[PDB]
Parts: C-alpha cells; sequence; structure tokens
C-alpha cells in the first residue's frame, strides 16, 4: 500500500495554529517551511514522477482586518493552478522512498511568467497536494494527496507579525 506522510508535520502546524501565509512576487519565492514528503510503498524499480499544484480551499478573497483573517462575501469560482514537476522528476521508486521528497525550488508568483513558477491569486487560501504519477510502465496510474497541515493564504506582503518571526525563528 503506497503511503504518503508531512515530514516536520509540529513546524507546519506552528503555523497553521496562527493562519499560515506565503510571500508571491512577480518574479516567485520559494516557500517556508519548504514541502517534505515521507513516501513508502513504491515499487523500488518503477518509474515515477512527483507534481506539486494548489487548491483554492475555497473560493473568497481573504483580508486581514484589525489582526484576523476574514473572507469576503462575492465568491469567484477558482481556477485551478498549475502543476510544478519536482526536478528529481522522473526516478525510480527507490530514488524516491531514499530520502523526503522536498519542493524547495517552487517558487510561487502572482503573475503569469515564463515557466517553472506557480501563479496563485494574492489573498487567496491554497492547500498543497501532490500527484505521484507511475510514468514509462504499461499501467499509467496516479495516487493524489492533501496536505491540510501546509495550508496558507498567498500575500505580496506579511500581515500577522507572528509569522514572521515563526519563518525567521525557524529558517
Ligand atoms: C525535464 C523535467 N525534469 C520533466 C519534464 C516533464 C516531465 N513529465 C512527466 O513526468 C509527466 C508524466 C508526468 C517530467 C520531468
Amino acid at each position: 500500500e503506497l503511503r504518503v506522510g508531512l515530514e516536520e508535520s509540529e513546524l507546519w502546524l506552528r503555523f497553521k495554529e496562527l493562519t499560515n501565509e506565503m510571500i508571491v512576487t512577480k518574479n516567485g519565492r520559494r516557500m517556508f517551511p519548504v514541502l517534505k514528503v515521507n513516501v513508502s510503498g513504491l515499487d523500488p524499480n518503477a518509474m515515477y514522477s512527483f507534481l506539486l499544484d494548489f487548491v483554492a480551499a475555497d473560493n473568497h478573497r481573504w483580508k486581514y482586518v484589525n489582526g484576523e483573517w476574514v473572507p469576503g462575501g462575492k465568491p469567484e469560482p477558482q481556477a485551478p493552478s498549475c502543476v510544478y514537476i519536482h526536478p528529481d522528476s522522473p526516478n525510480f521508486g527507490a530514488h524516491w522512498m531514499k530520502a523526503p521528497v522536498s519542493f524547495s525550488k517552487v517558487k510561487l508568483t502572482n503573475k503569469l511568467n515564463g515557466g517553472g513558477q506557480i501563479m496563485l491569486n494574492s489573498l487567496h487560501k491554497y492547500e498543497p497536494r501532490i500527484h505521484i504519477v507511475r510514468v514509462g510502465g504499461p499501467q499509467r496510474m496516479i495516487t493524489s494527496h492533501c496536505f491540510p497541515e501546509t495550508q496558507f493564504i498567498a500575500v505580496t506582503a506579511y500581515q500577522n507579525e507572528e509569522i514572521t518571526a515563526l519563518k525567521i525563528k525557524y529558517n
């Protein structure tokens, strides 16, 4: 059975309980914390690519109002984010299972850009999600996993200084 787990969930939970925020820039900003995933139950010899995308957790614009995040009242449908391919892709099960799969090179942007960078809507709430795609083999297969622990609001600058402080404390 394919098992997918979150490395350093303790740290993600500190950020989540304060409402996590991730900086987006026109050029694209790397994430802190980094999404790291423990994976077991892959065929060491089978071929897989690791994909990352960001689900709009709700259809609302959020705003920091008197030290608290509150949603607008005018939802719009949220077009899904683009997919980031882990640069080790494609690779053997053994490669993916020898150490946590670490998405340290994904960059979050607010502007449609060349490639690499994933465009998010500023002040929308996102839930990171991976797809483990079995490639090359006869039978293509996809397994998807969500990480509620790693939810955040995309911001152009931090609103909650509690978040600013946690980021610096642990980077
Ligand atoms: C060059 C770069 N490492 C790269 C580019 C495309 C893919 N395509 C896939 O694996 C798709 C089937 C899921 C993988 C890696």
